[PDB]
DNA sequence: GACATGAGTGCC
DNA sequence: GGCACTCATGTC
DNA sequence: GACATGAGTGCC
DNA sequence: GGCACTCATGTC
């Protein structure tokens, strides 16, 4: 129904099969083709439905007739998730040899940015598929089905979750110091205070975030790149990162990752998408 | 030239001439037929035109080339700003009487908080016209030029106005308090402590609002309105407010005006340009 | 054992009667020629008993053995306790006839800071026969038993007040708010926040001490003047004040008060005790 | 005139010649019989002499005129200082070898937390007779001299170092950052937010003191050591400590002193004044 | 991965 | 001897 | 209109 | 009494 245009080349393959590992049961629902899922906007609910269309260089979105008053911030939060906005002539040229392999990696980001936050803790420690499954739990137990379609459900909206029991998260498989970092976002999320669109300054933020309980480095730095979809941070502290990094310490990854400004981002993202990949014999 | 739906009745006239009296010079251009803007998202920039279709209850968009990069949140920012969620018989179905002579009222929202809160400032203790004539100074003073469309300019941004050197601004012609809220504003808006997006409870976010400087009950409850586009906002501290309810104390009207809640926003537009309401004998 | 000598006149009959009706049952004794307590200065522990010999204008203080090893602390607070530094001479001086009736009216201090913390927020609201009577019950149940003294209990110290359960506080009779106030009181003198020695500058302390729950004006200078001694504060919230001065404000009180700087503390204890007083309607 | 008992044994050289050491010219005079300083308690001023009795196993404390109103505190702040208190049984049967060359070792503290505190920041990274002359020159610029004793000068109050210029405390030959320390220190005083006394935690109490500017683990150690006279706490930080225990870090250091608890103050005494000493190879 | 604790390494 | 910026530990 | 004071009112 | 809320009132 409703069509957005993206600039050439984009991996739509390599796109679909990262939101695919981290898909959440009932939410969300991934394919070659296309990618769907439940969305909330306020009090108005339905589903959303994204097919690429390659050789047009576009992506066609429907919504379901709960989400048409809202149409417009439907397709604003379906161009944030796959980073439409992207100039890959203007990332590739700068990230030369690292991105040569790969030259329609986008940055996936999200739809909603306390539903990342939640998404970001959960897969502390964790392996992605493990946090896919746990965050699954969590939504089953405190997400909204939709009347108009029961297959899927609503991921648990920033009152539900500001107001559960620790013990009741914590008995879906997660320390009770994580409960309690997701029942604190839940209500930074309903004060307003945990930023819901890109500020400004990105590092100041993320100092902010970090004053969050349960919140990092990693985790404020990991939900910038996703829930803001910045596009200059680096992971340094990431587990997959040290192993790419061989006996580098995070500052020293930190420093090397420089010569990446101002796209380290998509440098994380190609790293991490590198199976060989190893610093520069230099 | 993008398309988007809105639910009958719209009373564009009175819409767009909210907007024109309202319309900072360089940076708006309104019309009986049209609006159009001077736009940023990020570093993309470019200039909107919005062209209301009554014919088939559609709003036709169309954007410069430096802003289709990111369409999508174009579209958002102006589905935000004219209010084109509203269900008016919704709204019409519970205020009443009040509604009916017109029944096609929407809410005018702004394409940025941050844009919002400046001019929620500027507009304080001033006359409409003037605010309109102050602010388009500052935009002056600190607004991106578009290279594509000279004749425009972007609105002021929070690290440009964060930046500002306070004296400068009260050259504009304001006193030094003020152009500190501005300033301090700014940094808020670079840190991610002002909410760009409604907050989940309202008030809580308003209470916050009302410890920046500058700010006092009326800016907050005005930001809330017009910045997160807060359906359910009464403004008992506002000069012709009290106009409306002779004789009686803020309480006293905030009293009287939970009749017309969820909507009591509509309900204060609506009472806001009736000349000569009148609360009744209840 | 030891002595200490003051200045004539002193009225003892005055200073005994107001300690005797707040006296704490098991925590103080209180006749007509003498003064004794418990009394906890570190691990030292012991029995304090005062006799005040009127023909030699001098105190006789004797001490427990337990409290031996720290006879100059004990002496010390019994001094602050009496006012044994006063000079009658100037305070009379500076107050003339309102410090007529009574030239040997001394400011009733206290032995502890803390203590007085406790008796403030306690003296709140109810008699002063209450509470002594809800201090009473605070002592039994926290305070700490002398084997030499099993007639005599030490008033309950700030490490078990802060451990102590609110609900706990509660049953004896007070607010749940109240029993709160008395826990962070507690947390308070842990911590080295409450200033047990009066600090230079009384206005700044007692702003900061209002900011503690359950703590307002009134008990924050009704605290200054027995916790600290201070000399110039007036209680112009106080309710017997605002009998003695009929139809004015706390303001207006606290304007005319300023006469009798800087001896306000004096001035309001004699305005306390004399039934007739009334200000001078100038 | 006054006599205060002391339990023996009590090295009065080593003591006096502790406080010799660190005497402040104007200040202090102390000699191989006895120890004399000025004294300001509120209002009340004049000079204290103290002279042990070793016959009797007493201290004989004399006041000049000035200050006999507030008598009984004078005796208290000499019994801190000269921590009369103290069962040296109780240390040395707990400290073991450690003490058994000098069973007198007492624990020096100070008339004045305030003023202790300001020797503490004076003495940083100084030799004793450099602070001693630095305090000295800070004492002679904004003390109160004594009108019937013109040779002694009273220790500045907080009050007047609070006003004092940051840069005329610069001259008399400390870094910037010094005198800052020392004007925070003294609005601290001022406003009741530095114990004047000893705090039920002093951990946490020492915690929030190194939030002071120029106050560091090593100034709050130091300073709850002699300001409160705390008797549980050692010094890992102290250089002369660090000599002591060869090679070990600051928290090895520290694992070690537990084996003296509740008595480190002391066990800190005897290692700084025993040359050759060394931790047990085992 | 979050978090409080702990070793160090130059400049004031 | 304060004080800011890293890494190494060691439960949860 | 933001914002100190000040004084009322009513519910812990 | 504490305290949050409410209604002048005077200033910038």
């Amino acid at each position: 129904m409703y069509t957005l245009n993206w600039q050439p080349p984009y991996d739509w393959s390599w796109m679909l099969g990262f939101l695919a590992a981290r898909a959440v049961s009932s939410v969300e629902t991934v394919a070659d083709s296309y990618y769907a899922r439940s969305l909330a906007v306020g009090e108005y609910r339905g589903v959303v439905t994204a097919i690429p269309d390659i050789a047009r260089h576009t992506l066609h979105i429907n919504l379901s007739a709960g989400l048409e008053p809202v149409a417009a911030e439907c397709l604003a939060k379906m161009s944030r998730l796959f980073d439409l906005q992207c100039n890959p002539q203007i990332v590739n040229g700068a990230l030369g040899r690292l991105g040569a392999a790969r030259p329609g990696l986008r940055l996936p980001g999200c739809v909603d940015a306390f539903e990342q936050g939640v998404r970001a803790i959960l897969g502390q420690l964790v392996s992605v598929a493990m946090a896919a499954k746990l965050t699954a739990r969590v939504a089953q137990l405190y997400g909204e089905r939709l009347d108009d379609f029961p297959e899927y459900i609503c991921f648990p909206t920033p009152q539900r979750l500001a107001a559960a029991d620790p013990q009741a998260l914590k008995a879906l498989g997660m320390p009770l110091k994580r409960a309690e970092a997701l029942i604190h976002l839940a209500n930074a999320a309903l004060e307003g205070t945990l930023p819901m669109t890109i500020p400004g300054d990105v590092e100041q933020a993320m100092k902010t975030l970090q004053t969050f309980p349960g919140i990092g480095r990693w985790t404020a730095n990991y939900f910038a790149l996703r829930g803001w979809q910045a596009k200059d941070v680096f992971l340094p502290d990431d587990y997959l990162i040290k192993q790419r990094f061989p006996g580098m310490t995070p500052a020293q990854i930190r420093r090397y990752a420089e010569r990446w400004k101002p796209w380290r981002s998509y440098a994380l993202l190609h790293i991490w998408y590198t199976e060989g990949w190893q610093p520069d014999e230099a």
